């Protein structure tokens, strides 16, 4: 079943249109990397579910609101009273994005040397982890490293390779626990509620600190309600209240689950940190009541994480993502599996099974869906991993995908459908896909703005 | 067969149906006459296309530059041009929507006892002839009448009957020919430029003068562009400006067309009658300036018209409606065919076959939609016929139908699922809709604020 | 005393500040009227405070909370309690500004042959009283038409001139009472709450109907509470629902005390009435649920009537009008006495005395005015008064006058300034102000587009 | 000689005013730290400057524009063009506001050791110096501390003092010079182009780079229209074009003189670090293409760069301040001289001068201005000073003051003589006021959140 938006378009956003040759000849100039591609040329833009959502009517209205003073803003009062109601944190600092709020949790919680472990990671989660001192061991469940295994809540910790840690190194050396909701790496997987009360019951009992990367806790919610027993009766903001409950704070961009096109905040129970995270924003990002945000923006994102508690809403936001997955699968098309939350990962390895990864499957599959249908998709496999500057060679990552990334209220089932035919076609005459060379490497984020050209 | 929606969605506005209960509750409350239920009480809104499409982002950026100034507004001046050019009318004068416009014609070129004759009446149109002292003549070909006949281009003025009109009542007495495009009652039916340009030499040769009701005359450009031959590689704009190039002026609902949610003006070439038309939208509507309406308004319409230009833009917009239309006929429900441009009608007459035109069906159909589904949809037939001011009897359509309207760019292809399913189930049980009676009648235009009750 | 602004500034206008020689230029392409300026050749636009208000943060947030829906809309009935709360009235049908409720009004109330009774009149509604068969009477005081007389509440009502008419007339043959607040003719003149009573007292001894033009009801209920012995203690908002408590109903536009840039209503009590007011409201204007509106305008409009009632708006308002006059009086320029709510009158006439009234002296003065500041001010003259069509004369007006008609929220006291500092060193050198002649006059309207030259 | 507002104002915000027992309960809730206030509860909010003012209409439309995407949005291809062509970098790197871009440019540019000179510290640009290991060294002249030295371009940097920083270091040993537009703790004071010149000159000679504070750049660039000589007949986009061609970069925070109320950026002509900079961004801030700004602040902040270049806007913007310094001075008010483009900044030493420094003067005077009046104002002395981070004791600047920060296009002359009324009278009884002691001290960055108590 897939259930027909719950709400109808207030507003358009104007595109181009542009056809097949065209979209070729942009293309070309991009380099054949879709990150280099102009927005203005393209139809629809799957390259990310970040700060790319469609606000509500009630958001726009709370931007003619915006309160932009200095300090003390209503603005702030209001998002602060939301999140400190829905997830159920005593303080809150907005912070302008996600990451500035892992740079802020990362600088209070960590001594030089100690460990933080989580299920999985994130590119910038673990930065600021490394940055300030930290070892990340992954304790994620080893099912989550199965790209093709359909089962749920692939995201959970497996709690005995968080007990080995404790016992190898220590209570007092592990700074803390980053549990992520989703696990983005795994292709947007979710935590169950049973794993998230084994963790907080673990670390409680040897005082050790839980914080979670909470960017996409809705989309995890939605899961926890339509998979685990006993969950049926619950609604999705009292299933959030109750993840949060586990945890002593967490790191979240509004970017994804508030629905907004930018904003974020770092949430804590305890007084003391609060105090330092108090003194350091200041430093970063903004006063403890603004963060790096106008008045506008706090507004609309304690709007927006207000309406992400509806259930029909967050129950199209899955079904729709998981409409692209299942058609094509349906047509043979390889894909990570279950699909997660937010974006469908093609296996670029297995679509383009006649190139090798020095070859690009990934990258060069991404021209290609654009050059077909107008769709922008992200390139996640070799090219994003990087160079090894010390030996010279590419990071070869396991996963070779293309991220179709879906964002929120954006897109209807009939863009899906352009997507997924528009794969689809590919796929029945996959052979033909050409592999791609570097004609421009940058020393560093070579992702961003490094050109190719076909083999 | 039916394309995705050429635009992506920037803002959104939630839906909710509330129970079958209440929508009863609703129904009888608001006298089974769907104009008086409340906008709340509803979860999918057909009851018309007039003022509740989706504006863009450029609207909406231009409805931030509103120049509200009495005389010499950027925004009328953008207007003004913006018709000038696409129309190719020498004159506008603003209006605040299509009947204030027709308001202005009416009086200016209706001398008492003369004949008003155009392609099947509508509602306001005939209402403000006939308040000026002109007898309605219908000159559509008989086909228009018939809801099941699928012919092309059924908003035709039979030529014969008007050159009958002309040697029966002489040129003099006829005030003028009211082409509507596309045609409103018959379904929404376009008419050819062959018949435009017919019209238009019949009428010059006579010396009678032909004005259009453009209301929706882009969902008619593309009828032309995609079915009269020679017209394929021809763009909107031109078909649109060749279209007017056979009239004498015209008088234009914004709120259709033009994409907005308020607005209209009145067109023409001849200078006497536009310094009449002056001095006269000053008593009803506002300086020649503005016209009744905010020079933010102003702005959106003169943007809108152009939007609806794009060709991918009008294909879509016709195209769903088509695939409600043909979701409908492939379950065997009884519409009017060909689908029109702007709505669907059910065939009332059909679907309700155990009853009389005097039991009104149509009027009777549109609640029973509302109480099973929450969807709002408008009577299109005996009752918005009015009475004959000479007898008193009903005016009696042989279109008995029931519309369901679409907004522009507001719902997607799952809502008109939606829409789709929930009148097939009903359809398996329309033996059970009810006889409707007059319990107050308005002393015209009545079906607006009619009460019925059950026979 | 002169109080600061009650609101700061959300956001601003781009002008263009060009400077005197090309102003020159501007005013010359325009053939020297006002009303032929391009307004973004305009620094001050002094035309007119009907529709070019400021609205606030929370009316532009109503204004992104369009239900946009053609029955039922949310912001109809939040438009409707609101004027039934502030105003006391039982009805209330939407139009799209004032003259569309004078329209609805004049065709509901009038028996051709009967008379209606006012405190003299305005343009629009007279003309739609005597269109629809009424006789205009003039009650008003006689001292209103002495405009050097500095005396309170010039617009009141005479009441034995009311009581001559009814002895004369007879009661059944008066349509109704038509009491203006303020009274626009005698330049902004309020009405004291002592006779409104009286007036609802002699015409409900008798049946006659009394109806409002409460277009600047709220600057007359600041100048009750600044001047009517009693008074001191009510809000504005208690004066205002003791104003309509003698009123059966009333014609408003939002346009002017409302605060907002486009909307009206009609107001009134009977059932019976009423009924007939949703009858004809779809003919000219819309549904009796937005008339003519679109829904974020009744929002905008609702919003505003409301903000209207704070003191401190309201007070500084008028006494802003109030320093321009007094400004201007301090250095000997003659004016209309008092000042009004919204506008300064200049007496051209007297500033202008070199020069007969077939030279045009407002018309010059107010190209003059322009000239030297970049303010737009209206002409309210012997040009404005038109020519008789039958002698082909000058209509020839007492009060030979330019109105320095002052928007709500636009403006602050130093644009107060840049208008009369240049109204002030032309009057230092009066003598040198030139006659107009006509180069161009159009057969009506002739105002909003005759050209001249200097003789 | 107070030119009046060159725009009109288009939407409005109101303002309102507790009573004085109320205020006096807030400023001890807030620990007698204006910074701790809440905006609602103030009436007039002279805080800062930063991120408070109106947005125009244009920048409101574009706000409406926003093109959310990830890359390649064309409101980052809009403000990277206009910042290239005003100020003539050639690359730009949008951070969310001014303390981001600092944050690189430090951890880009300072090697541990190394000394970092400018024309007098700020407080964020400090912190983020000293945080990646540098030393800062004050080459303002000597006159810039002086608060009521009345000389014009009081922010030069003294070229003896470069010249001798560069003896007795070496050249190698600076990092680079920071020469900030206007001088913030100055009082706002401007820096001639001479002296940009020089400076140039200098630093070239000996290959130490020059990077900007252009935070106050266009009020800078007024200042050297209006008072430097040969600068008369330039535009004031011209003096800022080449007042950036004397550097190697910029740091900007939008929120200051690019009319926003969010955003900010980085400029460089070096391409390695421009390369470096886009590593460094994607960890702090976000993805070079959007930095931590939506796109329609991208959009808002272009559009008001540029309209920050009108002449008329600045002049304006720069003698409101002037006029409620001149009012305030010709009382008898000491206040820093010359006044500044931002600011009026009261003599707190002379305002206090019962109090000795270590009682928190300026402090003090910040909360009584509040508790009397209910404007904020911000404390810019010894508690913004923070601590030597070698001996622990308190920075002791001569410059002890209040500052009157006024937001662009916010307030008029009327609001200015608002605060200038209430200053004048608690002028009269300053003995009353009474010394202040910490209570709660952050580490860093004190006087952000900082509590006192009365001595
Ligand atoms: C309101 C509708 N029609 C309006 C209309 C009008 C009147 O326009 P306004 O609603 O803008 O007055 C004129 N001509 C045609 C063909 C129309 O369809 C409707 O069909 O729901
Ligand atoms: C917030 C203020 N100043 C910010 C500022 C900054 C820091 O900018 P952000 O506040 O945008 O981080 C940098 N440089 C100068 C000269 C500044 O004045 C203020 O003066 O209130
Ligand atoms: N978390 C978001 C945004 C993001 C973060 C870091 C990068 O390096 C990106 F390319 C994008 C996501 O999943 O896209
Ligand atoms: N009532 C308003 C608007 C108005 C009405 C009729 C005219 O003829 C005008 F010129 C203006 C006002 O006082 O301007
Ligand atoms: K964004
Ligand atoms: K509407
Ligand atoms: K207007
Ligand atoms: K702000």
């Amino acid at each position: 079943n897939y259930p027909a938006e719950p709400f109808r378009i207030k507003s358009v956003e104007t595109v181009s249109m542009i056809p097949r040759d065209e979209r070729l000849k942009k293309m070309q100039e991009a380099g054949y990397n879709t990150f280099l591609l102009n927005s203005k040329d393209i139809y629809i833009d799957l390259l990310t579910d970040s700060g790319t959502n469609a606000m509500s009517d009630k958001q726009w209205a709370g931007m003619m609101m915006g309160d932009e003073a200095y300090a003390g803003s209503e603005n702030f009062y209001h998002l602060e009273r939301t999140v400190q109601e829905l997830f159920g944190f005593k303080h809150i600092v907005p912070t302008h994005q996600g990451r500035g709020a892992e740079n802020l949790l990362s600088q209070l919680a960590i001594k030089p040397g100690q460990y933080v472990a989580g299920n999985m990671y994130f590119t910038t989660t673990r930065y600021h982890q490394e940055k300030n001192g930290a070892v990340f061991v992954d304790i994620v469940r080893d099912e989550a490293h199965d790209a093709g295994l359909n089962i749920a809540f692939k995201g959970d910790i497996d709690l005995k390779k968080l007990q080995k840690l404790i016992d190898e190194k220590g209570a007092e050396n592990i700074a803390y626990i980053c549990l992520a909701v989703t696990v983005n790496l795994a292709g947007g997987q979710p935590v169950s509620m049973a794993n998230m009360r084994a963790v907080r019951e673990l670390t409680a009992a040897h005082g050790i600190k839980v914080f979670y990367d909470a960017t996409r806790c809705v989309e995890n919610a939605y899961f926890i309600k339509e998979q685990e027993q006993g969950f049926e009766n619950k609604s999705i903001a009292e299933i959030v209240h109750e993840m949060f409950s586990y945890a002593d704070g967490c790191t979240m961009s509004g970017k994804k689950d508030c629905l907004v096109n930018i904003g974020g905040f770092l949430c804590m129970n305890d007084d003391e940190m609060f105090s330092s995270a108090k003194e350091l924003v200041v430093v970063y990002e903004g006063m403890p009541s603004y963060g790096g945000l106008a008045g506008r923006d706090m507004e609309a994102m304690a709007i927006g994480l207000r309406e992400a508690m509806q259930y029909e809403y967050i129950e199209h936001r899955v079904k729709q993502v998981r409409y692209l997955g299942d058609k094509l699968k349906a047509a043979g098309v390889p894909i990570v599996e279950p699909v997660g939350g937010h974006a469908v990962f093609l296996d670029a390895r297995r679509f383009c099974e006649h190139l090798t990864q020095d070859e690009f499957p990934a990258q060069s599959l991404a021209a290609s869906i654009y050059v077909e249908t107008g769709v922008r998709s992200m390139e996640r496999g070799i090219i994003s991993a990087g160079r090894n500057n010390v030996t010279g060679e590419h990071h070869r990552p396991k996963l070779e995908t293309v991220r179709l990334t879906i964002p929120r209220r954006v897109y209807t089932y009939a863009h899906m459908d352009v997507v997924a035919d528009g794969i689809i076609k590919l796929y029945q005459h996959k052979e033909d896909i050409r592999g791609l060379k570097f004609i421009y490497e940058p020393k560093q984020l070579r992702f961003f703005t490094a050109r190719f050209d076909y083999i």
